[PDB]
């Protein structure tokens, strides 16, 4: 069985995106085609452990926002796959802004929206980025050896 | 003068975004490096003339939401210099994703802030996908024949 | 008005080619946003002057060859605006890849076909790489300076 | 032993076309440095099964277009190898289009002649855009995990 | 005449490499095709004024490093044209990343060499990544509208 | 172990060069993440084995010169991450550009510098296209399968 490795991207400023990223990351623990391990997590992987709620005096500090962003952006482009877990309703700029560059690195781009959520408008911009876009519950099952295009079954504002 | 397009990046979705919006648009017809007539404007470019607020059965046509979406893409591309208008506290999926390809296509990335507003904590990969990033009140004077690359006098999260 | 180049895409190995071919130049020469003067016309390119009709032997030389290559994407890469003139049934494969070029190099690409063929089909990958196909007879007074996005009325297989 | 996917790149539109299809499908089962079975084969993958010819309704319907482009396109920028079946005498725009994608996307880009015409002379920008080109009994054992530029052995035009 | 905008790419670190600098910049200002004022000189765009010749502390701050590095990018990337002032016996690995970083960017990268040492050998990747190399003496009466390919009459090694 | 592919970049001009060149290829035969044996050596993949030093008849032959660029670009595209060999006193123009197309190419660029070199000023845009920098005797154990953005503990200039 041939395994991808994936950028996690993913919100952590909402009770809906903290749900969200922990079930999508059990989802891809049991997913017989990634490869977890060796894949990149931004919260794992920013400059110094720092994070501006935890420690925020970095804040203001220009060396940490510039390796982070860096970190960030070479997760991307040195993974297989770009993955976008995205609630509708509480859209991530961030997030937006990784799956433009995701886009310009040739990554299949593939979001997912809690089952709960799942139909309901996203920004068309995102809409269009992705190449395609599941409910959590698939995401354990996915195959990402062979990810095709396909289109939301729900709406765009 | 020598003058540049632009594409008119800028959410419409709030109050303060649309006030960030009408002063934005003030702002470049007063400048002289700005040639706004040959701008894209994405709210003036809505794909065969078609509202989607009097008629919001389109956002369930993929015919409609694709156009639009590569019309916003080769607005971008097609111009010398990507503007994002941007609320710190009303931060948008979509800019963000014109920032990163923005960046993708080569452009100079600015970013204006409302003065009410600049300083207060921005996006990391809002921050980094910047070249950037100056005030509502810096906009009418910017020299768009030679921009430059600084930091954001601000907080970043 | 501000004026655009443009590297003028165009088969020359049938009839119809050369009949559009001409069309196409002087319907071009008519539209006042082109800068036909500083655009790249292959066919007036040709390496060191010499002429491939008059001296086959240099189909079989290396050197002619990557020149030639290398100055055609040289033609596209610093023209703002990709322009194939197109025939339906006569589709050209070197065509088909400065198409793809062109996508790459985030420029506008215009497809033209004559009008006594537009609505026939065309190929699937030349639809897609097209930001817009018009009919000949449109050229003339096609505005550069605000290129958009749109479909063929038309056919593809 | 490593082993790399591919897209399938190659018209399906004459009969030397399809002959040399199903050749270059034979040889690259036997071909022990490719991974067929998680490959990209356009024809297994448009959107709903469809062509043009089985099922001809589609001529004209815009969002199976759009998903078969961008399935095609995901295809290539998600193997690790463009591959195009090439028939010097039936060129085909689509595949030219593809080669001109599958350079913008960093891959090895390798041609595959049929014996009976590997010498004959194929487009320039052909030429150009593939970094090697091979003929169709060479398929099955050539390395795929280690691929190197080369020059045809043959003209072009 | 059009006017095109460039990034100056030149050593500043021995004698001959100052040279031809100031010889290139004299050729400029008569070259009636070149918008000097509106171009990207690097030694004119140190960040916030500091000279790192008066204060070599910052050389080891990472944020001085980090604006400088991308205002030259950001220099090469607004820029119509790409120049590398290119000493054969003095060859600067700073201009080369340049180089690669303005090919890259879809730019037209000519490379000037003093009369003196024009013919003398020069890396591989130098000769490669240019789409021309002339002699100091040609650079007022380049025609910057018409950029074309051409090879070096030179050694490379 | 998942194994990644490298583009082995190295001066071999000088004997520091060659040196440092002799111990980093060392190094990676030890190294467990890295499939060394389908990696790229320039040195190895020279259009017909020729070197301007051993057959100096081909400091002339753009043949050589066009296919042994192409191969080396090819080298770097089609393997997973970008390798530079080196020397703060004896910096490379070849590796240069190298660095910055395999940053146009989306690989990460680890610099690996000679211990008894490590902390010595690097050329700023070297320090910038680079990902992370590490020491000679830090390579046989480095963890390509996941390689992060860190700064250089030493200057620039
Ligand atoms: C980058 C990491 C994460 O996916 C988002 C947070 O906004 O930006
Ligand atoms: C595209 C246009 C505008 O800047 C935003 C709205 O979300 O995306
Ligand atoms: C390059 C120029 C022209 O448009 C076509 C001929 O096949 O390719
Ligand atoms: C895309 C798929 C196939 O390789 C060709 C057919 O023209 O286009
Ligand atoms: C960037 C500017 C100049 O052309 C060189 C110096 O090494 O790099
Ligand atoms: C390309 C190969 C090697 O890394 C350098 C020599 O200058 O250029």
């Amino acid at each position: 069985m041939p395994k991808k490795t994936i950028y996690f991207g993913a919100g952590w400023f909402t009770d809906r995106q903290n749900k969200a990223y922990k079930e999508a990351m059990e989802a891809l623990k049991e997913n017989p085609t990634i490869d977890l391990e060796n894949s990149y997590v931004p919260l794992d992987n920013q400059y110094k452990g720092i994070r501006v709620d935890e420690h925020p005096e970095y804040l203001h500090d220009k060396v940490w926002a510039t390796a982070t962003y860096n970190n960030d952006l070479n997760g991307i482009k040195t993974n297989d796959i770009m993955l976008g877990v995205y609630i509708p309703d509480e859209e991530d700029v961030g997030l937006g802004m990784e799956l433009g560059y995701a886009l310009s690195q040739g990554k299949y781009v593939l979001l997912v929206i809690p089952d709960e959520d799942y139909g309901k408008p996203i920004n068309l911009m995102s809409w269009g980025v992705s190449d395609n876009v599941i409910k959590m519950s698939q995401l354990k099952d996915f195959n990402f050896n062979k990810p095709r295009f396909d289109f939301y079954e729900g709406a765009v504002y």
